[PDB]
């Protein structure tokens, strides 16, 4: 995938959404320290809806390159919606980028 490229796909689409390598926390939207791990609800303190909060998926590729086309798509019963990089290569850059992003 690629570093940089998702880093601006991420913090320019999903900034102020989801947080990675600003802290993680549940600002204006979720962060993504579920994503690529396995566990896809993270701290369902939050406000996943009644399926990412103990949801059972992951977050690579066809979990996330699904998703990042469609937030609903995954899951329509989720509460957050935004088609901005649906397309698709990028999308990619957004997923590897986040993966070692959120390594932090
Ligand atoms: C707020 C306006 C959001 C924006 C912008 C984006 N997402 Fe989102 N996402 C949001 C919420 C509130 C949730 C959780 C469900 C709920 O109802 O609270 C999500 C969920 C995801 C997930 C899965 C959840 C997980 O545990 O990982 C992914 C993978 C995800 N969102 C990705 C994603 C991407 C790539 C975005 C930009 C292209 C994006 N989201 C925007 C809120 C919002």
């Amino acid at each position: 995938g690629d570093v940089e490229k998702g880093k601006k796909i991420f913090v320019q689409k999903c900034a102020q959404c989801h947080t990675v390598e600003k802290g993680g926390k549940h600002k204006t939207g979720p962060n993504l320290h579920g994503l690529f791990g396995r566990k896809t609800g993270q701290a369902p303190g939050f406000t996943y809806t009644d399926a990412n909060k103990n949801k059972g998926i992951t977050w690579k590729e066809e979990t996330l390159m699904e998703y990042l086309e469609n937030p609903k798509k995954y899951i329509p019963g989720t509460k957050m919606i935004f088609a901005g990089i649906k397309k698709k290569t990028e999308r990619e850059d957004l997923i590897a980028y986040l993966k070692k992003a959120t390594n932090e």
